């Protein structure tokens, strides 16, 4: 009849009595930490003040001094290295307020992890994601290339292209203001990349089109592809640039050929657009900065083999 | 000399040791919350089982049994409301896995506030980028409507336009994933804006463009207005709708006409493309979707207010 859903009341009856309990001791451990972190904010306090005042003092020392001074202001550096890297093994578990960009975006929420686990399962994510769509671009990008010739997939591509900018934009900034720094190029990079394909969404189906598309499908295709192999050499290491490095150079002088070609085109035929200028632009400045940064880097790991 | 920063430095020494001893505290407090959310899982399991259980035991009771089981079974509906009540307050209170979308986007990071403070804050938040935002929309379109005319501009327009769809997009879901629920035409519509720019973003400056661009772009400046006044009725009840439903219905509309407007003139001159009909469509739908929701949600409060 009933009596069995009677039973099974009265058991959850004290069975939730007592999950309400651990929810109260669960609530008073939620409000622990939170005065616990308004505590540590005071270390960062101190973290930033007396780290940069140590650090004025050291810069004041450096002027000629007796032997005593710059003995004590050596033993300063070799200890203020190892302090530093304390300091900021303990900042790293402590939620953080967001930048600029991922704020004007998602409001004011935080998105830390405060767990090595988590940091390690985020970004095998952000690569994973990267991979996939590495491929789906791959596929379409090709397709739309070799097995038809129409303005509205070129649309679809494109949009496709600026949307990928945008979540990596996204995603790499969560990773950024969660881990590791990988302040530079690769960000200016992604938002001077949706830009181009912006300027590139709008063009009017003149005579400059059917001279710039092949070369920019082929373009993207091979870009595509080193970004489908730039990914094994992130997973599994001075061995594998010895390989990748003539791809590379190949498609910074590929992009390089193409902004060429664009800011060349715009003087012969009858007429042009100023879209020629506004994306021809884009691809010189990609050229320059991603070689630029590219050479800087492998030097910096060259001298650091050096020594 | 020196002597002041081996003063400082000495200080500091038992500071930053004091610190570090909070530091493991909290450590241990981190896991023990996170230990205390695996425990509360189970709480989420019975919540969900037992709850759904019930459920079904109740709905097994509908047919016609002796006046104790009628008896029972309103007892049991007349607990099971303040039951669940209990249950989703509780569960309100646990970091919840992410959705799709917001997955698929922001990878796997958890974003809920669990704080009613931080749920306000959030919210006031989302209301004042909404209403800045909606300020900056009404300016700029008003100026591409009168001050000058130029497809330049138009893109531009188009282009604010989709990224602003795209913001409220992942803002509101994730005010969706932590607080109240709007599940329902609140989403797509947003959905179906988006697409709409974006196949307005790629007219081929032809003559079609310039008999639509005005009705658009008055009735861009006018659906921003009843944004920007629909932030006030949210911030200050039943009076205030008194005074918003003509605008609603106006604004509903303008909308119908444009797209009967459009979806007509793909019939009489020597020629149009594809896109006439590609959004046209989108506009008979939005107004079709949100008159739907609006006068469904305006009879159910005044149902509501019968009883």
């Amino acid at each position: 009849p009933l009596g069995d859903c009677l039973r099974d009341w009265e058991d959850l009856q004290q069975d939730f009595q007592n999950i309400q309990e651990t929810h109260r001791l669960y609530r008073l451990k939620l409000e622990e930490l939170t005065k616990l972190q308004n505590n540590c904010t005071s270390s960062i306090t101190r973290q930033k003040k007396r780290l940069q005042e140590l650090a004025l003092a050291l810069k004041k020392c450096k002027p000629s001094l007796p032997a005593e001074a710059e003995g004590a202001a050596q033993e300063l550096e070799n200890q203020m290295k190892e302090r530093q890297g304390l300091f900021f093994d303990m900042e790293a578990y402590l939620p953080k307020k967001n930048g600029l960009y991922l704020s004007l975006v998602l409001g004011n929420v935080n998105v830390t992890l405060l767990s090595k686990q988590a940091k390690f399962a985020y970004k095998d994510e952000y690569e994973k994601f990267k991979l996939y769509l590495t491929i789906i671009l791959i596929l379409i990008s090709f397709t739309c290339r070799f097995l038809l010739n129409s303005r509205v997939t070129d649309a679809a591509f494109n949009f496709l292209l600026v949307w990928y900018y945008c979540t990596l934009t996204i995603r790499e900034s969560i990773l950024i203001n969660n881990g590791s720094r990988i302040k530079g190029w690769w960000v200016f990079h992604h938002y001077v990349s949706t830009f181009l394909s912006g300027v590139m969404l709008t063009w009017p189906d003149g005579l400059m089109y059917q001279k710039f598309r092949n070369q920019f499908l082929s373009f993207s295709m091979y870009q595509s592809f080193v970004q489908f192999l730039q990914y094994y050499y992130q997973s599994g290491m001075w061995r594998g640039l010895t390989f990748l490095l003539p791809f590379l150079f190949f498609g910074h002088f590929w992009q390089l050929f193409n902004a060429l070609t664009l800011f060349n085109l715009a003087q012969d035929p009858q007429c042009k657009e100023w879209q020629v200028l506004m994306c021809g632009f884009p691809f010189l400045l990609l050229f320059l900065g991603n070689f630029f940064t590219t050479l800087r880097v492998v030097h910096h790991k060259f001298h650091s083999q050096r020594h």
